């Protein structure tokens, strides 16, 4: 028993972290086989930030201008190119610690672990969700760019996020490993704001199932609801609409607990309309929306990674 | 910016995890140099649980009775001994991935990361505190015993916890790496309950400093208090007494923010007496007590590990 925000083990990723310095800027890079991937802003000076011309700045750099270090060892760069907002630096040595991996673009509402790094060295690991507004609620400082987000499926690391930038109110934005931003953001120091966020309904439902599995059952009521009526309430409380695909994905937890998804929707509706009256669920006074149905199943069943 | 419950990177620990099977029971072990450390209950059958005689059960096992596997490789056991509640299995191969390490006994109020494992394979990593009642609020299932808790200081892993057992209400108990339990608990399936827990005051104060550093300042009031008057209030709300040692440890955060510790005590006193009136601090509706002053400094300054 017990339920905690859990991150994936970070060792496979730690093995791939390096530091990249160009001129005076140092940030993190991801070394897979013989290529180091990093944010393209490593080539910028403090000056260049308001409106950088990356293509232009990259023309005047050669391979030797990039100082890549893996631990205490310099990796010689033998090629470079830019793909969207990331740079790919070909090095003369393949990383012997490269895990089996994929580059994936995740969808909003999905979760991943972030290995926060500074100067190519790991600082910590935590679990995040891609918010509906394409930001993440992270913990990043100057020098954290190039830190990555990932998921693990058995022995395979799916890299889904590279950190680039911090938006007003302390939320974070970045790209996929092909350098394409999540959301309508650009890597320049200009006026940018995230859209209004929304609550990830299917994840809240998943977490209520987690509460039931742990014996925290007080919020279960005696009613049911249609999907449409539930969504009318969810809308009012800035919750995203629950789709039939979401209902289907909740199937394993619904079958395990014997609580129909629409019955648990009726219970959530009551929590939204009435509040929790000073009670907690799994120790939380607010409804939690950064556990997916798969996260819940994975944690409550002890899924491991090779 | 941003503040998240962050765990230490787990790679050094992942490198040390193995599976131990004796008879029909399988749990996790920690392989350091040529010794595998695991919970002594691996030698018990389902039967033996109410009142095992461990010394007796261990007499009738020889080295070959323990099947240790590191990934897909069996490690031959060449010696065994029991130290308190843990077994030490000498193997014929030293673990090449052994990190620099120490065994430490932590104090209540201190935090650590847990690498939750099943069958010698990691499932997830999360951050915990040793509660004042000597339990931890974890997430563990059948087969998780032998999972360890740890801290990292540069390149050195300080192992402080081995998981043994789950207490009523889904809280967890275990030992240090010398096999001595934290708290008044024993490794037998008998009626056991944790004492009443208390809130870790110095950690709540640390987290309020974290909020200030992040710009969440609404709870700062205009007052001060003596240490004694503060402790009279803390007592009433089941908060542990704040000691001068705790005040001193908050010194770096107090100096960074310019808020005297006793001034922030006055603000905490008001939160305890008045509540938060539906407001949040760092996104939380409850006061958080599982960040130490060092955790806050470490996270807000980007401390990395070698
Ligand atoms: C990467 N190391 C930093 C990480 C930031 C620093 C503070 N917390 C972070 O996550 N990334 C940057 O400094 C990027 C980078 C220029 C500016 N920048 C920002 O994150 C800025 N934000 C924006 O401009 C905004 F709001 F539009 F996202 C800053 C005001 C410094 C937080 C480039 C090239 C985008
Ligand atoms: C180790 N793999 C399991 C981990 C437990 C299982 C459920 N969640 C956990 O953390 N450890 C055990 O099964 C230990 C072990 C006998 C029983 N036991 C317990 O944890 C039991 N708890 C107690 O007896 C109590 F309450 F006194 F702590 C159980 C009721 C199964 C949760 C031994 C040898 C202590």
């Amino acid at each position: 028993s017990g339920f905690r925000k859990m991150a994936f083990p970070s060792g496979k990723v730690e093995g791939c972290m390096v530091q990249v310095t160009c001129g005076t800027t140092t940030l993190n890079g991801l070394w897979l086989d013989d290529v180091v991937y990093c944010p393209r802003h490593v080539i910028c000076t403090s000056e260049d930030m308001l409106n950088p011309n990356y293509e232009d700045l990259l023309i005047r750099k050669s391979n030797h201008n990039f100082l890549v270090q893996a631990g205490n060892v310099q990796l010689r760069v033998i090629g470079h190119s830019m793909q969207n907002c990331v740079l790919k630096l070909k090095v003369d040595t393949a990383n012997p610690k490269t895990p089996k991996y994929k580059f994936v673009r995740i969808q909003p509402g999905q979760t991943f672990s972030v290995l926060a790094c500074y100067n190519g060295s790991p600082s910590g690991v935590y679990q995040c969700a891609m918010r509906p507004n394409f930001t993440i609620k992270g913990s990043f400082l100057n020098g954290s760019c190039g830190s990555v987000g990932f998921n693990i499926d058995y022995d395979c690391v799916s890299f889904c996020y590279m950190h680039h930038m911090e938006l007003p109110t302390g939320v974070h934005a970045g790209t996929d490993l092909e350098g394409n931003f999540y959301g309508p953001f650009v890597d320049r120091q200009t006026a940018q704001a995230a859209g209004t966020d929304t609550t990830i309904t299917v994840n809240v439902l998943a977490w209520l199932y987690a509460a039931v599995i742990n014996g925290d059952r007080w919020f279960l009521n005696r009613f049911t609801t249609t999907l449409n009526d539930f969504n009318l309430v969810a809308m009012k409380y800035n919750y995203e609409p629950l789709t039939q695909d979401h209902v289907d994905i909740l199937g394993p937890l619904s079958a395990q607990t014997g609580i129909a998804v629409l019955d648990m929707c009726a219970s959530l509706k009551e929590l939204l309309q009435n509040g929790m009256n000073g009670r907690t669920i799994l120790g939380s006074a607010l409804l939690e929306d950064e556990f997916t149905p798969f996260d819940v199943v994975r944690q409550c069943s002890g899924v491991t990674f090779q």
